[PDB]
């Protein structure tokens, strides 16, 4: 509350380390459905139903353009792009399986970064 705060948390870092993080997805064989945005003239349904598109390249340039706050923003549109993913794609399909990988791996590196 006022005149009352816990402890500083020291976030000089976060930036350099989401970018590592980042990195690392962007570099992943399964990678490739998320590293550019959806084209919204080519695929059919999905203007209409993902209401906010989200993939790797914009995250990227968010990142480096100072419009992610804190590092919470951050994770909110990783895993928008995963539930993005869900939400359009089979699970039993490349696509539908990439996603569930990729989560995987940015949950564990979420997890052993920084909790």
């Amino acid at each position: 509350s006022m005149s009352v705060k816990k402890p500083k948390r020291d976030d000089s870092k976060d930036l350099a380390l989401c970018s590592m993080i980042l990195t690392e997805m962007e570099t992943h064989e399964d990678a490739w459905p998320f590293l550019l945005p959806v084209n919204l003239k080519l695929v059919p349904g999905y203007k209409k139903v993902i209401k906010k598109p989200m993939d790797f390249s914009t995250i990227r340039e968010k990142l480096s353009s100072g419009q992610y706050p804190n590092l919470e923003t951050f994770a909110l549109d990783v895993r928008l792009v995963f539930d993005n993913c869900e939400t359009f794609n089979e699970d039993d399909s490349d696509i539908g399986r990439a996603g569930h990988n990729m989560r995987k791996y940015f949950e564990k590196k979420w997890t052993d970064t920084f909790k």
